């Protein structure tokens, strides 16, 4: 046996189509992937942001005379060993990034052309039994839609959500998710799909054919060198915390480390205000988006009814028995009625969700911010509160 479905495709067990939701996991993992270079330009421009701050306080200590020779034989170790570890990171980040990118495009590319040709018969270009009717359902609106149908369009099935945005942790649950809804293949008679000719076990005509994964090794690649970003873009903003700590003398035990936590404070509450209101409205427009689009098919479903019930009149014009003047002027009325109402709803159908992406790229944003702010409260929580268990530890021993 040993199977492999990475480079090769079986008949999938049980007669295991691939369901809608198998569709809707695959095009959130090439949404993830997409992201790659967006998200590492952002990382690559925030952890050089942090080692050049840093490093720049080690300018100023090395600078001040004073700060230098009072300066302890074991931290001035660590000290420079802080600033170096923060330097290797900025040092191998280049080829890191230059990596990720490129391994996304891989699997980005693999993906899409399996997206494209898996639901197709390639003997109108007609469906293969691969696939269930909603694995290439124009989920959202689509105008233009015949030349590539049964071809899975991503970015008419699945929108930007909590999920889709290129994180180690969205893509890890992607993949099981994935993993979870995928066609099976059959373990008791090897049955290669493809037209390589197998000979011996070649898949005959009509069976559902697992998914082709050779984008999953670039998949796993791309996610892990993400991984390693937010990993180092962590330890670098801990260099930077660490050089401002040693930087700072030290003063002012709870004059200014309060001052600093209280008004950590107000920015963390004034962001997370802003940051749930901009996520309470987001939802409001995911409702509008829905909204919109279920009116969308209902016009879509009556406009078509209409002008199927002008045409079985012609049908039966052919036929030699006609219906009269007023019945014939009827029913193109109602397909014009029915066709304005559609042409109206597709068009809000189109605009809602111009709502929506606005509005989520808008939670976006804020909920960075609102990150930012809980760090530097949580950073003056640790600086304040660790420094008062020193001072209220010498009254104690008294």
């Amino acid at each position: 046996e040993e199977l492999s479905v990475a480079q090769k495709q079986y008949v999938t067990a049980h007669g295991r189509q691939l369901v809608g939701q198998g569709a809707t996991t695959l095009c959130t993992m090439k949404k993830l992937l997409d992201g790659v270079n967006s998200r590492v330009d952002t990382f690559e421009q925030q952890i050089l942001t942090f080692v050049n701050n840093a490093n720049a306080n080690f300018r100023k200590i090395s600078d001040d005379k004073v700060m230098a020779a009072s300066l302890s034989a074991s931290r001035l170790q660590e000290m420079q060993y802080m600033k170096s570890l923060g330097n290797s990171i900025i040092k191998y980040m280049g080829e890191t990034g230059k990596r990720a990118k490129a391994a996304a495009a891989a699997a980005s590319a693999a993906l899409d052309e399996v997206l494209k040709w898996h639901c197709v018969d390639r003997t109108s270009s007609t469906p293969n039994a691969n696939c269930e009717p909603n694995a290439y359902k124009r989920d959202y609106y689509y105008e233009h839609s015949d030349p590539h149908k049964y071809s899975i369009l991503c970015n008419y099935k699945v929108v930007s959500s909590t999920t889709t945005q290129t994180t180690f942790s969205n893509m890890e649950r992607a993949l099981e998710i994935w993993n979870q809804v995928k066609p099976k293949p059959y373990h008791m008679r090897v049955m290669i799909c493809g037209a390589g000719a197998p000979a011996h076990q070649a898949a005959p005509a009509g069976r559902p054919c697992t998914v082709l994964e050779n984008w999953l090794w670039n998949y796993r690649v791309t996610a892990h060198l993400i991984a390693k970003l937010e990993k180092d873009a962590t330890l670098a903003l801990r260099v930077m915390r660490y050089s401002e700590k040693v930087l700072e003398g030290d003063k002012e035990s709870l004059a200014q480390h309060e001052e600093r936590r209280k008004a950590a404070e107000a920015r963390a509450a004034e962001e997370e205000a802003k940051r749930q209101a901009a996520e309470k409205a987001a939802e409001e427009a995911r409702k509008a988006l829905e909204e919109a689009e279920a009116r969308r098919v209902a016009a879509e479903e009556q406009a078509e009814a209409r002008r199927l019930e002008a045409e079985k009149a012609e049908k039966a014009k052919e036929a030699g028995q006609p219906v009269s003047e007023e019945k014939k002027k009827m029913l193109l009325e109602a397909v014009e009625k029915a066709e304005a109402t559609e042409k109206a709803a597709e068009k809000q159908a189109k605009d809602s969700r111009k709502a929506f992406e606005e509005a989520e790229e808008e939670r976006v944003k804020a909920t960075e911010d609102a990150e930012a702010a809980k760090e530097e409260k949580k950073d003056a929580e640790e600086s304040e509160e660790k420094l008062k268990k020193d001072v209220e530890k010498l009254a104690e021993e008294l």
